[PDB]
């Protein structure tokens, strides 16, 4: 099953330590991407819109710079995956996805990047990505209610709580990069 | 040759590919989908003064789950993070100490809800491994408020006392309670 694939990735990225090398997540993109994978994200931010697209050698980095920002945990939840298999290929087509990104101190923030995923699967034994492309529309972020019992308070510091602290999902580490 | 815990996604999938009417009957099938003819669904929490463990069947079981949509919750997921599996001779069980039963509201608030405990899985060893045993016990819930809720509702602070004021009880809403007891 391809989504097994993600479901098994979603499972690797919560053995990710705060101490994971550059040699984990190489482990990680070999294990999930095949050695001429492309990835791809289209989003809406400022100048116009863009699209940009990196290597293989440049995943393993990608989702290296995600985690890089106080986020502790990332997983993708998939509804409503539309799936079209191919003679040697496997295209998964899901326009609600969400990349979810778990924040830690001082406020665990929970943020949302909602999006359509494209994905094309290798039907081999591997069953490894080749094409990643995730456009995003739209970003939801959510402050658990105890930081807005002790932090806040009420009326107070409400404009780093009124204000985003990611850019369309993504954070302000994984912008430069691109 | 397949992994338990990739039960919960293959759950987890049908649980958002839910309309919002959905009869028993879809639920049924679900049910027979994923638990034994004869398995049993038990939540364990310390709320009171101490501990309440409840136990349903499997008539029961379906019935469960439409208890959580109906409090207005449009959308019901659970993360295994940590889970430890456990391979017997005609039994799997799957422990994960770190999960979290996540329920999504729907108006006025959107409210997030992360009923998180330990849970513990009993499959069965043969060519479905459809679950015998659920034992969920819950150790604390988070609820988490969208930004946006916060910033048009930002000023007046009654409003922010009420997005300090939890609309939940131990995770489970104020509808698969009265259910339960």
């Amino acid at each position: 099953q391809p989504e097994y694939r993600i479901y098994e990735m979603n499972k690797r990225l919560q053995s990710r330590t705060e101490d994971s090398d550059n040699l984990w997540w190489d482990a990680f993109a070999t294990e999930f991407f095949e050695d001429d994978a492309t990835l791809t994200l289209s989003f809406c931010l400022e100048d116009g819109p863009k699209r940009y697209t990196i290597g293989r050698t440049q995943i393993p980095r990608y989702f290296s710079t995600v985690f890089e920002g106080g986020v502790t945990d990332l997983y993708y939840i998939l509804k409503h995956s539309k799936e079209s298999y191919h003679n040697s290929s496997i295209t998964v087509d899901c326009d609600q996805c969400a990349m979810v990104t778990q924040h830690g101190k001082p406020m665990f923030t929970k943020v949302c990047t909602e999006g359509r995923l494209i994905l094309e699967f290798t039907f081999d034994d591997l069953m490894r990505i080749k094409t990643w492309h995730f456009t995003i529309r739209q970003y939801r972020e959510l402050v658990p209610r105890s930081i807005l019992a002790m932090h806040a308070q009420d009326p107070q510091v409400l404009d780093q709580l009124s204000k985003n602290i990611t850019r369309m999902g993504l954070t302000n580490f994984t912008l430069n990069y691109l």
